């Protein structure tokens, strides 16, 4: 029946709905509309999610599982996951199959199992309020998230027992939590989202043509070394020093002790927000030959900026290649959006404000801006949301070279994703034994014209004359705009495939030039093509 809209946030989750026109942001039995993003396996045998696993951690580091979403869909060689080995007070494990795992009393778990508790305590809150049964959702990831990541997340969802509708991006759903708002109609917006694992910012147009709201994403990217995680560490290890000047005690060998620091920590940079200084009081915090030892350290606001200012300063340059990659000025953004709660640090807002030249929206919630978009694309997919659209179609034709230096199209350009398209081609030269599929983008006939995306080969091929070998090419581009070709040689079974990643922007200043400047060269790009094919379409070598 209903959709319901998931924030499956490296820190926090939440849980949205329509209810009829309005989203609704569901409290959990605690009363919150926010849950922590972690699980907890206790020495009783509990499995625990949320509050309760977040008040036991600092006394049960190795079975409490936290920021698992910077291990789902990854490699345990993965740079990543190797650096975050250590840090993480559970046990990180290869898989038999070389994927990031976790180790929990000897129980060895797949990120999307532990993932998919979160996502389960998602799905009751929604069906204790709404009294039914929930099986469908709509789920959220990290603009930067890859296929792999993408469909790990997808598993977490059916573990979890919910029919996975549809994965967005986490600023397009920010997007169409402002487009419910009356007058955003027809803008350029900057969506600049700084969560608990990363930093991500997205260029999206909100147009309304005909009665009809449209969202499409300009351009997009960010960094995974910007998050709010970062910037407790920071603190930490101005923690740790001060510690060790005030009392030459090095922490860091203590776990028990860096459990509590780390808690601590985030805590004091959370209160720094709305004070000017704070205290951080950890009593009986280690001990020595000589007895317990207390911690009382006093964070001034001053001192936090001036810890963390470079990675504040460092969220700047992924916008200006962001408004690059749309072909755009800071000018043309009409509204800049938060999203995140490591957003609501001072510095952040004033150092946006100063990059834009104009104050963030307040009438967004960092915090359950993503959870409500969710919930809005599963209205759109009930019918109960009207006239919204994400929309998302190839800027130029993509297709592969064949013979004579031709670009044969296999998805033409302004083809809604995802889509799949395939054709058959055969060899140029008889006893041809491979291919070399050269994948193109532009609107011009000559190949060389046109923008090479990658290319492969595919060998095998067993000798015929020339025509005679069925080589089947398959262009498919999946939701997350990946595009993956595939070519199979239909007589010998033998396949080769690639994957090409999603361009970072769309610059339609630079693609109109492109499409105009195909239709200045049509009837030469035309009669090109007309003499060439006086020779199934060929492939050479
Ligand atoms: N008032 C505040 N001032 C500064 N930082 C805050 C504040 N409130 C929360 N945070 C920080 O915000 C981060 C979590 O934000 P958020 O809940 O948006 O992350 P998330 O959506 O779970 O993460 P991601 O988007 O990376 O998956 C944490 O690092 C937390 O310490
Ligand atoms: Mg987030």
């Amino acid at each position: 029946g209903k959709i319901i809209g998931i924030d499956l946030g490296t820190t926090n989750s939440c849980v949205a709905i329509m209810d009829g026109t309005t989203p609704r942001v569901l409290e959990n039995a605690e009363g919150d509309r926010t849950t922590p993003s972690i699980i907890a396996y206790t020495q009783d045998g509990e499995t625990l999610v949320g509050q309760p696993a977040k008040r036991q951690a600092v006394t049960n580091p190795q079975n409490t599982l936290f920021a698992i979403k910077r291990l789902i869909g990854r490699r345990f060689q993965d740079e990543e996951v190797q650096r975050d080995v250590s840090i993480m007070p559970f046990k990180i494990i290869a898989a038999d199959n070389g994927d990031a795992w976790v180790e929990v009393k000897g129980q060895k778990m797949a990120p999307p199992q532990i993932s998919a508790e979160v996502l389960k305590k998602m799905k009751k809150t929604a069906e204790d309020y709404l009294g039914e049964p929930v099986t469908e959702a709509v789920i959220t990831v990290p603009a930067y998230f890859n296929d792999a990541q993408r469909q790990a997340t997808k598993d977490a969802g059916r573990i979890a027992g919910l029919e996975v509708k549809c994965i967005i991006n986490e600023p397009t759903a920010a997007a169409l939590a402002y487009g419910l708002d009356k007058g955003t109609g027809n803008r350029t917006i900057a969506v600049y989202d700084l969560g608990g694992g990363a930093f991500d910012i997205s260029i999206i147009e909100i147009d309304e043509v005909d009665g009809e709201k449209t969202f499409e994403v300009l351009a997009t990217n960010g960094d995974t070394h910007l998050g709010g995680e970062d910037f407790d560490s920071r603190l930490i290890n101005y923690l740790v020093e001060e510690f060790k000047k005030d009392q030459g005690i090095d922490l860091r060998n203590d776990p028990l002790a860096m459990q509590r620091l780390k808690e601590a920590a985030e805590k004091a940079k959370i209160e720094l927000s709305s004070a000017q200084q704070t205290d951080v009081n950890l009593p009986y915090i280690t001990a020595d030959a000589t007895g317990p030892k207390h911690m009382n350290i006093k964070v001034t606001r001053a001192k936090l900026e001036s810890l963390v200012e470079d990675l504040v300063n460092r969220s700047i340059e992924p916008l200006k290649v962001a408004l690059q990659d749309a072909g755009l000025s800071v000018s043309d953004i009409d509204d800049v959006i938060l999203v995140g709660g490591q957003t609501r640090m001072p510095m952040v807002q004033k150092k946006v404000a100063e990059f834009f030249g104009k104050e963030p929206r307040k009438d967004v919630n960092p915090d359950e801006a993503v959870a409500i978009g969710a919930a809005v694309q599963g209205g759109v997919l009930t019918g109960d949301v009207k006239d919204v659209l994400l929309l998302d179609v190839t800027p130029l034709s993509l297709g592969i070279e064949t013979m004579g230096g031709v670009m044969t199209t296999l998805i033409a350009k302004n083809t809604t994703i995802p889509t799949k398209h395939s054709q058959v081609f055969s060899t140029a030269e008889d006893n041809q034994s491979a291919v070399t599929i050269h994948v193109l983008q532009g609107e011009r006939k000559r190949a060389a014209d046109n923008k090479s995306l990658g290319q492969f080969n595919l060998d095998g091929i067993n000798p015929a004359p020339r025509g005679m070998p069925q080589i089947e090419v398959t262009f498919d581009i999946d939701c997350d705009g990946i595009l993956h070709v595939s070519a199979k040689d239909k007589n010998s079974g033998k396949e080769q495939k690639i994957t090409i990643k999603a361009s970072s922007g769309l610059n339609e200043d630079e693609i109109q030039k492109m499409v105009r400047d195909a239709e200045a060269n049509a009837e030469a790009d035309r009669k090109f093509e007309e003499l060439v094919q006086t020779r199934r379409l060929l492939l050479t070598g």
